């Protein structure tokens, strides 16, 4: 109903001109866009995104990539939008993703994988609050 | 490659799920997205946008529809982008538009013609300043 999810087109996804493609697939699914913007994330913001990999190898490499160019931030809304989001995006690692999904169709690298989606309603609410102010939504 | 144009998906375009399709056509064309937001315009914004049409009998209906729901605002950057904007969108009146353009493929009505595009560079200048702050154009 009023369930929401966060979708981000990463710098590689924007540079490859995949923004419209991704938006269109959520539109085709019948979902509603209630927040949308473009920004080059700050180092502090990228760190926040990969927050739980803080103590893993080459965490700065990921932060660097994530803030290397503008991304497109989105909030979609509708029944089961979070689950639909991962169905549409496909497996996080393109090696496991199948054809017909975003990563299946366009992604190869597991680091630079074109886009991100919340994996839960839990993570969604956190992610949306981080990138958007309440008035933007 | 610094010239800019202003593109807006009108409320009809948004409801019919045409945002991705329109953005995709500017990406394929090779242009750079440098500004973006989603907003339902106020009465005053719609009026401000169609201000040169304030004395036309169809003005209020135009203001009512343009402010009836969310629109998606866009600035694209590059050589000839204002010209290309017109090329991709097609004639403002869908009855004059060709298949292959946004209006040719998706639009019927003059009022509900899916999307707005700057018709000229200086018009792009005004429209861009009207809808965006300087810190919104990446």
């Amino acid at each position: 109903s009023s369930e929401r999810t966060f979708i981000a087109v990463k710098p590689d996804g924007v540079q490859r001109g995949l923004v419209g493609e991704i938006i269109a697939r959520f539109e085709r699914k019948g979902y509603k866009l209630v927040a949308l913007k473009i920004l080059q994330p700050t180092t502090e913001q990228a760190q926040g995104h990969y927050k739980d990999l803080c103590s893993k190898p080459f965490f700065p490499a990921l932060v660097k990539y994530f803030s290397s160019g503008p991304i497109v931030c989105m909030v979609w809304e509708g029944k089961n939008v979070v689950k639909s989001g991962r169905v549409l995006l496909g497996a996080t690692n393109p090696a496991d993703s199948q054809s017909g999904t975003i990563r299946g169709d366009f992604a190869v690298d597991v680091g630079r994988n074109v886009c991100h989606g919340s994996d839960s309603v839990e993570s969604a609410e956190r992610e949306i609050a981080f990138w958007f102010k309440a008035d933007e939504i």
